[PDB]
């Protein structure tokens, strides 16, 4: 299935002409869709253990006109066609280019030589075959134009050529045809024409003329508002496809993802209701790490280009990985990944091509350099808002992340201008520094002034590795790839119930073939937590920006202390949780301005959502300190309910989890129940690892209970090793992945499977722990009843008992108890509440 923009010149049957006193040689080339010339695709484009060298081929023309160096090609469509978009190389280097040192020295490769800067270059483009109609598209120096072609009052000058070649587009007005225009801005030609002067011999080497257009004006595209919307009733998940490393230009099977996946796999795993909410993220890994720009520039694009086809055939929306470890084209960038190689031209243009292009990644580059990275984001934030893309950016903040993006004046103007485009998510990895609550605040607080257009969660499983390895254990001597399998699955479920009270819009996790699956399965940890509580997500929209700014009635400014939240929200784990709902996230605007600015801009924010600013705080305010923050936060936000367990109540649902990571403890909540009848009171009882859903009916006589606790069992598998995989970060002979991954994957592929088939495991998932509820006070024994619950695996083991009721006719008490290792929806009705007068006080310790 082809997209509505192609390469004319590539997909037609053109002619290729020059002009009077001019040899052509090899005419095929320029039109071959081939920009680089690679001879070792078949073996890593290496010969031996060294880089294949950049060899230029290219259509040759050449005077042989006495004096006259000027050449120019043309290429006849065969018909006229709107043309959006021209990609021109030529010849890069004066001679042979060499490949030597790039950043970081010793590991990083990049081209070294003399580049040609071409003079008197032109694009004329017209339905005469002699051009008498023609259009000027380019102009520099000097060249003569065709009879009947005037020339333009503003002319360009030399650039240096480039391993992309140079991009021009149909608006002369906008930089001289050098300026992106909006999508659809075409003008209808046949013939196009290029003057070029090499300015040392009388030939010019043409590599490329890449013509973008149209069948017909029917296709002609417009870009009618956003390709998604991403706010509360329109969240989005994210999934990664990271490239197993391994691909060939010109392979027919689509790139290979980590752990056996495929684009269209991965995508055809989604439930069908659930496909609007999703996207994934074509990931380049370590596919051609360090390769000098000849080979990165060439498989950066074939395996987005692949990746972005195979989904526009199966209706995916994409995000590619912009920019990690700062690897950027942009001065003071690494090579640390093949993104050093992008062309903001072949950006602008996978938009235009790809309507099932939305957006670009950003994630761990501020450790290899600041404003490299921050000079790609603000192109590319520019890039994705003019198609009405977005742009995520995910890091943990330990004070100075936002302070550095904003610093940057380029990042700064480009989120004036494109903010609303711009998402920031957390990131938990380094889970042994306590700045996951801190960071969740700045994001949510750059959304709330309106700096963003909203924030989000990247949970990792490698928080796991930092901390803990068996149930209840520390982090001991194994193998960090152990650790990374150990995290419990119904802890993903709480940090998305914590985001999406908190206002939050976008959900990703990793390692993605433990957290989504492997072998274009769906894991444990997706079918049982992430698909159902998305689900609900979906069909219950999270706080709006008006209904987070209305409950917030002090907003802090600056680089807030760590440990604030300790005493007041919950002492930071790393793993994204709160001990109470009772002050939310509590917004901390970052360095987006001084103090002054960011309040006005909160209170103008407050002002268009019709409700009442928020009070803006310094953090070094005298109330806010370690004696004083109590005091102040408790006199400004009742208690909600009483217990060590996590609560919060939203739009008459209450939402709880036990916020213990991994120490075997029960925690309780007492909440206050409606209905006529004050004194009436639920107690839930919950052990770790469980979340849960509570909707009462409002007349006081039923009420629907959803709890989830699913956890799978490491200890024998994994960490005891019990089928002796290897655990180590080495590669095996012949191997282009470490044991490590391919433990993990084997893991996920054998001895961990949903549904597990003849000769695989099902999920050690059997083992069930208790939740009670007390309901008082009581005239009668209540009814339970499990509406609908987990099923077994193939093993024929049950994920749940049915519910046991007590009624204590003295005092007016049911206890419900319940084992479940997974989730059930519990239906309790016949409840007549009368007066307790032992009730629990729902109010503050003295
Ligand atoms: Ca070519
Ligand atoms: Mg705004
Ligand atoms: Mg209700
Ligand atoms: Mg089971």
């Amino acid at each position: 299935k082809a997209p509505p923009l192609v390469n004319l010149a590539e997909e037609k049957d053109v002619k290729v002409t020059v002009g009077e006193n001019m040899d052509l040689k090899n005419a095929d080339l320029l039109t071959d869709g081939d920009k680089y010339y690679l001879q070792h695709d078949a073996t890593g484009n290496k010969e031996g253990n060294n880089w294949e060298n950049y060899q230029e081929q290219g259509t040759e023309v050449t005077s042989t006109a006495e004096g006259k160096n000027g050449v120019w090609v043309q290429v006849d469509l065969g018909a006229s066609y709107p043309l959006e978009v021209i990609n021109l190389k030529r010849q890069v280097y004066d001679g042979q280019a060499t490949i030597g040192n790039g950043n970081p020295s010793g590991q990083g490769k990049r081209l070294k030589g003399t580049k040609i800067s071409y003079k008197n270059t032109a694009i004329v483009i017209g339905n005469e075959e002699d051009l008498s109609d023609g259009q000027i598209v380019y102009y520099e120096g000097n060249p003569t134009l065709p009879d009947g072609v005037k020339q333009p009052e503003n002319v360009s000058k030399p650039y240096e050529e480039a391993m992309g070649g140079q991009w021009f587009y149909m608006d002369y007005a906008n930089k001289n045809g050098l300026g992106a225009t909006e999508l659809g801005t075409t003008k209808e030609a046949r013939y196009i024409r290029v003057y070029t002067e090499n300015p040392k011999g009388a030939a010019v080497k043409f590599m490329e003329l890449g013509i973008y257009g149209y069948e017909n004006e029917q296709d002609v595209q417009s870009q009618d508002g956003p390709r998604r919307v991403i706010d509360n009733e329109h969240p989005m998940m994210i999934a990664t496809a990271y490239s197993n490393d391994v691909y060939e230009i010109g392979q027919e099977e689509g790139p290979e993802l980590q752990g056996s996946n495929t684009v269209d796999g991965r995508w055809n795993a989604i439930p069908d209701d659930l496909k609007e909410n999703n996207v994934l993220l074509l990931h380049t890994n370590n596919l051609r790490q360090f390769a000098p720009d000849h080979i990165g520039q060439a498989y950066l694009q074939a395996f987005h280009e692949h990746g972005l086809q195979i989904a526009y055939e199966q209706g995916a929306p994409i995000m590619l990985l912009g920019l990690t470890a700062a690897a950027t084209p942009e001065n003071g960038g690494t090579q640390y990944n093949i993104t050093a190689d992008m062309d903001y031209g072949w950006l602008d243009l996978m938009y235009r091509m790809y309507p099932n292009m939305q957006g670009v990644f950003n994630t761990e580059n501020f450790w290899a350099g600041i404003h490299p990275p921050c000079e790609g984001s603000a192109k590319m934030l520019e890039i994705a808002d003019r198609f009405g893309g977005f742009f995520v950016w995910s890091d943990q903040d330990h004070g100075s992340t936002v302070t550095n993006i904003v610093s940057n004046a380029n990042m700064k103007k480009a989120l004036e201008k494109h903010g609303d485009a711009f998402y920031l998510i957390y990131k938990n990895t380094s889970s042994n520094q306590p700045d996951d609550l801190k960071t969740s605040s700045f994001f949510q607080g750059s959304w709330l002034a309106g700096y963003t257009g909203g924030w989000g969660m990247l949970s990792d499983t490698w928080a796991w590795d930092k901390q803990f390895s068996k149930l209840w254990q520390g982090a001991g001597s194994y193998n960090n790839w152990q650790r990374l399998c150990g995290e419990p699955e119904a802890l993903l479920g709480m940090q998305m119930m914590s985001t999406y009270l908190g206002g939050g819009v976008i959900y990703t996790f990793e390692f993605p073939e433990i957290v989504y699956g492997t072998s274009n399965t769906n894991s444990p940890a997706n079918t049982h937590v992430l698909t159902e509580l998305f689900r609900y997500i979906v069909n219950h929209p999270a706080p709006s920006k008006k209904e987070i700014m209305e409950e917030t009635k002090a907003v802090l400014y600056g680089n807030v202390s760590s440990d604030f939240y300790s005493g007041l929200s919950g002492k930071p784990t790393g793993f994204q949780i709160y001990e109470t709902g009772r002050y939310g996230i509590i917004p901390v605007i970052p360095t987006w301005g001084t103090r002054a600015e960011v309040t006005k801009k909160l209170i103008q924010e407050a002002d268009k959502l019709g409700v009442t600013p928020p009070n803006v705080l310094d953090v070094k305010d005298k109330n806010l300190s370690g004696q004083a923050k109590q005091k102040y936060f408790k006199d400004l936000y009742p208690i909600e309910y009483v217990g060590n367990a996590f609560a919060d109540k939203w739009e008459g649902t209450w939402y709880l989890y036990n916020n213990k990571v991994n120490t075997n403890e029960k925690q309780h909540a007492i909440l206050p129940l409606e209905g006529e009848e004050e004194s009436a009171r639920l107690k839930v009882e919950m052990e770790p690892h469980e979340f849960m859903i509570m909707n009462e009916s409002g007349d006081g006589t039923a009420m629907d209970i959803t709890l989830n606790n699913y956890r799978v069992n490491k200890d024998e598998i994994i960490f005891d090793n019990k089928f002796g995989l290897t655990w180590t970060g080495d590669f095996s002979p012949g191997q282009t992945t470490i044991n490590g991954k391919l433990s993990v994957y084997k893991y996920m592929d054998e001895y961990n499977v949903v549904n597990a088939p003849e000769g695989k495991l099902s999920p050690e998932d059997n083992e069930l722990r208790t939740t009670t509820f007390e309901l008082t006070k009581l005239a009668k024994e209540p009814k339970v009843q499990v509406v609908k619950g987990q099923q077994p695996d193939t093993d024929g083991q049950p994920q749940y008992t049915e519910p046991k009721v007590e009624f204590n006719e003295e005092t007016g008490k049911a206890v419900i108890t319940i084992q479940t290792n997974g989730w059930v929806d519990l239906s309790i009705t016949g409840l007549e509440f009368v007066y307790d007068e032992n009730a629990q006080k729902i109010e503050d310790e003295p």
